[PDB]
C-alpha cells in the first residue's frame, strides 16, 4: 500500500471509487470540469500494493472572511476510502500528506464540507458556517407594512430563463461574495455546471427558473415529488430592497403551498412577514468547515469589530503554537511568545470562531476553550463577531 | 356588550370559555392556583349584553433582563374570545383596557407567550426569546476529550424522585433565574403545579424522574407513545460542570434511542460531543414576547455591553415617543427630545431587541428599524447584546 | 462503591432504579409477586459509596430441554445500572458475583431475555430460542381440505372469560410445558399476574378473551390503537386438533382484518391454509438466552436424536474445559480429557446449540465453532436436533 | 376457444398479454432472450374462437438437489390469462396440457415462482425454498472476534465494475450452483440479461457495483428512493472466508445506513456480528415451488442423510401412486406396491419436503401428511434433511 500523486491513467479508477462512495456523485464529465480547479500536485491516491483504494484532493479557492478580506483557501474534496480498506489508517495518511503540501504551498486556511460531523475535528477542522432551512407556508404569508417595495406601480423583479441571463447572475454573485464572510469566488467552469443543473432531467429534477432584480437573483424549481413545494436552490441579494422584492415574487407563486430555502440563521425573511412563525426552521446543520493552517497569518489577515476597545492576551493552540495576540482598531497583531497562556483551545475550535458563526463563550461553556478570565471571553466574543453575518457560498 | 372586572360568580363562565378555547387548558384547580398571581383588578371580562364571551388577565411576574436586573412584569395570559363573537373588536378592547391598567400600575414591561405569531405585534409585543428543540440520537453520542467530568471515580449526579427533593430544585432554580436574561421568579404555587405534573396519569403522561447535581437538575419522562424517546421538560444548570454532568447522565439512558429538550440557540450541548451533528435542531419558535410599556424606564433599567465605547443617538418609537439615548460604561440614560431622529422603530421591535435575542442589523435588513447610519447599527448590535445568552423560563 | 445482597430497606431504591430503567416496568406490586421466586441470596445490589446504582437477581425456574428433561434453571432478571454510573464495570461485577452464587448453588444452566442482543454473549449466554411473529390477513384465510376439524356438527372451542377458567388453562399449560423444549413451569403467582393482565385498563389495554379447547387455549385482545388487529398473547395446544380448532375460531373473528401472534419458526399455521403466504412473518428475534454453567451436567442431562448412530469426539469450551463426548442411543456421556480437541467453541455457542434452535454447521460457517471434520458437523447437527420444536414459554 | 402451440405470428399478442399481466414484465427484447431456453413445443396459447387470451410455457432448466445431483427441470413461466377471460378454466386447461408434455418429455420435476401463494398447490406444486430478507443497520455492525478475515495486511475483496469481470462471476456461480440444493445452471443468455440489469437507467435503477473475492462475489446498488439503503441483488460465496470477507466490505459502505439482501434462513450473517439482532429479518416468503412429475425417479435421484439408519416404509401420493420406499446409506429405492400405506400425502407436499426446506413432522402437525407412526416421522425428517442448506438461485 503506497501513497502518491495520480497520473492520467489513475482517473478512471478514481471515478469508480467516487461513484461507489458518493450517492450524489456528479459523474465523470462534471468531475472533469471541477478538476480544472485542482492544482498540479493537489491530489493523492492510494493503490493496492492495481486499483485505487483511497483518494483525496484540494482545489484552489478564494474565501472571503470578515473585513471583506479574501484568502487563498485549499478546498478539500473528493475524499474517499474503499469499503474494502476501512480501518487501515488511509484517511489519516492522505490528510497528513495533503496538509503538508497545503502548508508548504502557502495556504493560510483549508476548508471542506463534511459528509459526517464526527470525522474532521480530529484533523483540525471546525464547523465555521451554519445552514438553516426555512420553509414558508406561503398561503398565509403577508408582508409587514414596513417591508420594502410595497408601493404602487410596476415590479422590479423579472421571471426569466437562467441560461439567458448568465452575465447578470455572475455580476450579482461576484458583488455578493466579496462583501460576505463565507463567500467563494465562482469561476467560469462552476457557472457552466450551475446552469447545466438548471435544465430538466428525464426522471430527475424539473426545470429551473429565475427571478432577477438589478441587485439580486433567485434560482428555484418545483420539487420532483412534492408538486406543491418550490425549492430555492440559491438566492443572492446585495441590498435589502432586492431581498424583499425577490421574496414578494416567491410568495407570489400561487400554485405552491410551500417555499423552502437553505439559508443562514440571520436571514431577515421572518421579519418581512406579519407572522414571523410562518418562516419555519425545518433543518439546521454545519456548512463550511475550516482548518487554520497558519495561526498568525490567519488571525492577522482578518478584520475585527471596531466596537471592542484595544486588548492583549496570550493564546495557545493545542499543537499549533503560542502567541501574543493584540487586537485594536479592527486589526490584530499575533506574534510568538513563551509567556503564560491566558486562553487555550484546539486548532479546530479556532476555525469555528474564525468567521464569527460561533461565540467564544459558548465554546468555553463546553470547555472547548479554557480560560480563567471571563472579561477576556466577552472581549473575544465581541472582537471576532462579524458586522455582516456569515453565509455559505456553495458546496464543493 | 360591556367590559368589566370579573366577580367571583364570573369564574365558572370563564373556565367554560377557557376549556373550549385552550386544548391545553390546565383545568379549574390549576387555574385557581395560578389565579393567586393575578392582582386585584388584573382581569377583565366581556359579558353578552349573561355568559362571558371574552376574557383576559395579567399576572404579577419578575423578569430578569441583562445585567441581572429584575423588573416587575405584567404577564398576560388566559386571553380568549368566544367562537361566537369573533371579528367584533373584543380582543382589541380587552388589550387596550389591560394595557391602561398595567401602565397606570407602574409596570415598565408586559409579557406573554403567543398562541399564534401574527396576533400580538400590532399591540406592541415583539418576540424576545427563541425556543430551540434539540433531539440527540444518544446511541452514537460520545463526549469530547475536553468535556468536563470525564475522569475516574464516582458520579456527581443522582437519579431521584422529584417530590422528595423540592427544596434542592427550588434553590438551584432561584440561582439560575437571577443570573439569566429571561429568568422568571417561580413562586410556591408554581412549584406545587410543577411537581403535580411530575406524577403519572392514567391514559396520560408517564412518571417523571430527576437527575440532581449540587449546581443543576433535569426533569424528564419517557414519551407516552414513542417509548424510545425521553423528553427533558426542564434542565437548569448554574455551572458548566453541572450542565455536562447532567447530559452525561441523560446520554446514559441506554433504554432510549433519542433524548429531546426545548432549549435556547446557544446551548453548548452540541460542542460537548465528538459529533456536533448528533444534536439535531428539530424545532424552532418564538418563546417570550415583550411589550415595553415605558421606554425610558425599560432602557435605563437594563445593563449594556461594556465593550462598546460611549455613544449617543436619538431614538423614535413610532407612537411611544422620541428620546436622546446615551449608552456608556454598560449603562443608558434616555431622556425626552425633539431633535431629529437617527433611528426609528415600532414598539414591538424594541421588545425584540430588549433581551438580546435579535440583532438591530437583522431587523434593519427587514426595514423594521430605519436609520441612515450603519455605524450606529453596529453600535446598537454590540450594546444590546447580552453577556449571558437569553433563555426562556416557563410558559404562562 | 460496594456490592452486596439487598436488605428489605433497599427495595424502594431498587424499584426507583427499575422504574427509570425499564419502560415496561411491571410496577411495585407485580415486582413483589415475582420476588417470591427469588431465593435467599438470589439478588445483588450496588450502593454508591446511599442510593442503589446497580442491581441484578435470578429466579428459581424449571426449564424443559429435549427428551422432556426438566432442569433447575437460574433465570436472570431485574438487571439494571443507573444512567449516572455507566462504563464503571458494574454489570460485569454483578454478573460475576451472581454466576459464582448460581454455580455454587448447583444450577446446571442460567437463562435470560435480552434487552439488547450485543450485551450477554461476552458473559457466556447464547440465544437458544427464536421468536417468530406471524400476522394473518384473516379476510382471505381459508382452511385446507386436509386441515383437522372441518366436518359437520358442533364446534369443540368455547369463547370464555379468562378468570372463570383458570384451572383449565393451568392444566393445559402444565401439559404443554413438560413436553416442549423451552417450556417453563408457571407457578401460582405467575398465573395471578397473567390473569391480572387480562382485564382492561383505563387508557391502556383492552379486555382479554379466551378460546378454550379440552387440549388447548388461546388468550387474545384487540389492539389498543389498531381496532382491526387482534393480538394473541398466548396460544398453547397439546394436539394438532386443538391447534387447528383454535385457529379456525381465531379466523372466525369477522370484525378483525388481521390476527397476530408471537410464535416459533415451526408453527404449522401456514400449512393449515390454502394460501401459506397469508401467514406473514412480520418480525423475528431471539427469545430465551442460555448460559451453560456446568458443561458435563448439561450435556449429559439432555436427550439426543436416536437417528444418528453412536459417535465419539473431543469438545473444548473456550474456558469451560475439555471433554470426551460420546453420544449414542439418545444419550450422552461427557467426561474430562486432555486429548486433542476435535471441536472448539465459546460457552455461549454451546447455549445456542443446546435446545436445537441453531445448527452446528451454521455456527461453523460463521467460525463460531471450529473443526476440521465436516462429518462431525453433520453428526452434531443431527444429534442436537429436537424431535419436538423449540418454543418460548414466557418472558421474565 | 382452442388450445395450441404458438406460431411466430402469435408472439406480438403474447407480449401484449404479458405487458398487461406482469407489472415487472421484462419487455420484448429480454423476453426474446429467455425464449432461447423454451424448447420446441414448450409453449401453449389460447386464442379467442384472433387475439391470444391465455398462455403458458416452460423452460429447460438444471436444478441441483441434495447430494449434488442435477436434475433436468421444466421451469414454468410466462403464465397469464386475459382479464377478459377469467373463471373460464383456461389456466387449468393450459397447465394440464403442459404437464402432459413435460411428463411425456421425461422431466422428473417441474418448477416455478408463484405470483400468489394460493394458486399452484391444487396443480401439485409445493413451496420448496424459503426467501429471507435480512436488513443490517451497518452503523452498529461490528464483527465477532471469531469471524474470518480480521487479521492485519491487505484485503482480499476488490470493488469492481460488473461488466469487466463477467468470467470470474460465471465461474464462481457455476461452482456455487453445483454444490447447493436449489442451484440452477445460468446459461450465457441469462448472464447477458443480468449484466444488462447492472447498468443505470434514466428515471430507474442506479448503477450496480460488485465486490469480488476469488471464492465469492456480491452485486449491489443503492436503492433508487432510499439513498441510505444498499440492496444486494446477489451474493454467491463458495467458502466461509469469502462470505465473511464480502460482508466486511459491505458493512464498509460508510455512506449507507442499511444493507439489505434476499437470502435463506440459514445464512450465517447474524453470527458474524457481536450483536446478532442487527441482522433483522424484514421479510419472509416462498421461493421456488416444485411439482414432482415422477415420484420414484425423483425420490431415487436425490441423496439422503447418512446419519439415519436404514428403514423401509410405504408411501402413498394421493393420486401419483403407492410405493415401497427403502432408504439407507444415503440412497433410496422406491418401487411399486399394493401393500397398506404407512404415510399419505398430496403431491404438492412431497415437493415441499423434497429439497429439505420443510420438515415432515411440521407438515404432519397440519395434517398435510398422515401417518400413525411418530418414529417414521422422525426418520423422514432426518433422512430428507440436507447437509447443505437449501437456497434460491434466480427467479424465472
Ligand atoms: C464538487 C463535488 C465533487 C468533486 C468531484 C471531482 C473533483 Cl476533481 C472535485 C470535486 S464530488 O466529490 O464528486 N461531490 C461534489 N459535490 C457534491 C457535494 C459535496 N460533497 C461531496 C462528497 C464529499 C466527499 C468528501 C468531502 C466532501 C464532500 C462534499
Ligand atoms: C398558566 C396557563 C393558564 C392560566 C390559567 C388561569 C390563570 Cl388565572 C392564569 C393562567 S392557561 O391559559 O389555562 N394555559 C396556561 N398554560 C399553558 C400554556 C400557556 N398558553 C396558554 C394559552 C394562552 C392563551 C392566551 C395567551 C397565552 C397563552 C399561553
Ligand atoms: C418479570 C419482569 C421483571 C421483574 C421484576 C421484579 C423481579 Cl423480583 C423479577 C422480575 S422486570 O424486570 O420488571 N420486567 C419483567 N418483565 C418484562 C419483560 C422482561 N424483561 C424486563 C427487562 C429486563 C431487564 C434485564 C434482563 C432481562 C429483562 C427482560
Ligand atoms: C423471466 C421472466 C419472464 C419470461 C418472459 C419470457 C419468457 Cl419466453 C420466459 C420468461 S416474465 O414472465 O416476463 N417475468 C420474468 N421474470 C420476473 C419474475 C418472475 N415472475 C414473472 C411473472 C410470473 C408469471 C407466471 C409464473 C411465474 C412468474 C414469475
Ligand atoms: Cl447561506
Ligand atoms: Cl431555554
Ligand atoms: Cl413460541
Ligand atoms: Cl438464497
Amino acid at each position: 500500500v503506497t501513497l502518491c500523486s495520480p497520473t492520467e491513467d489513475d482517473w478512471p479508477g478514481m471515478f469508480l471509487l467516487a461513484a461507489a462512495s458518493f450517492t450524489d456523485f456528479i459523474g465523470p464529465e462534471s468531475a472533469t470540469a471541477w478538476r480544472t480547479l485542482v492544482p498540479t500536485d493537489g491530489a493523492v491516491v492510494v493503490r493496492d500494493g492495481s486499483e485505487v483504494v483511497g483518494m483525496a484532493l484540494y482545489m484552489d479557492l478564494r474565501l472571503t472572511v470578515p473585513g471583506e478580506v479574501v484568502l487563498p483557501t485549499a478546498g478539500l474534496s473528493f475524499v474517499a476510502v474503499a469499503p474494502t480498506h476501512r480501518r487501515r489508517g488511509l484517511l489519516r495518511a492522505m490528510c497528513a500528506e495533503l496538509h503538508r503540501r497545503i502548508a508548504d504551498s502557502g495556504y493560510p486556511v483549508a476548508a471542506l464540507h463534511a459528509s459526517e460531523g464526527g470525522i474532521y475535528g480530529r484533523f483540525g477542522y471546525g464547523p465555521a458556517t451554519t445552514l438553516h432551512e426555512l420553509t414558508v407556508d406561503r398561503r398565509f404569508a403577508r408582508f409587514h407594512a414596513d417591508a420594502p417595495g410595497g408601493g404602487l406601480g410596476g415590479s422590479s423583479v423579472r421571471l426569466v430563463r437562467p441560461t439567458e441571463h448568465r452575465g447578470e447572475f455572475e455580476a450579482i454573485y461576484e458583488r455578493w461574495r466579496q462583501q460576505v464572510p463565507g463567500g467563494l469566488l465562482r469561476p467560469q467552469v462552476l457557472w457552466d455546471e450551475l446552469l447545466a443543473e438548471a435544465k430538466a432531467a428525464p426522471g430527475g429534477d424539473r426545470e429551473s427558473f429565475a427571478l432577477l432584480h438589478p441587485d439580486g437573483y433567485a434560482l428555484y424549481r418545483v420539487d420532483r415529488t412534492d408538486l406543491k413545494l418550490a425549492r430555492v436552490s440559491e438566492l443572492r441579494a446585495v441590498t435589502a430592497d432586492a431581498h424583499c422584492a425577490l421574496w414578494r415574487a416567491l410568495i407570489g407563486l400561487d400554485s405552491m403551498e410551500r417555499i423552502s430555502i437553505i439559508t443562514h440563521p440571520q436571514d431577515p425573511l421572518p421579519h418581512l412577514l406579519t407572522d414571523t412563525r410562518l418562516a419555519r426552521t425545518t433543518w439546521r446543520q454545519d456548512g463550511l468547515w475550516l482548518r487554520i493552517m497558519n495561526v498568525p497569518a490567519a488571525l492577522e489577515a482578518r478584520g475585527y469589530a471596531h466596537e471592542v476597545g484595544e486588548f492583549s492576551t496570550v493564546l495557545e493552540v493545542s499543537d499549533g503554537g503560542r502567541f501574543a495576540l493584540k487586537i485594536g482598531d479592527g486589526r490584530a497583531r499575533c506574534t510568538p511568545t513563551d509567556a503564560a497562556a491566558e486562553i487555550e483551545m484546539d486548532r479546530d475550535v479556532l476555525g469555528s470562531l474564525y468567521l464569527g458563526a460561533h461565540r467564544a463563550s459558548t465554546l468555553a461553556a463546553a470547555n472547548r476553550l479554557r480560560t480563567k478570565d471571563s472579561q477576556l471571553l466577552r472581549r473575544l466574543d465581541a472582537a471576532f463577531a462579524s458586522d455582516v453575518p456569515v453565509q455559505t457560498a456553495f458546496e464543493f
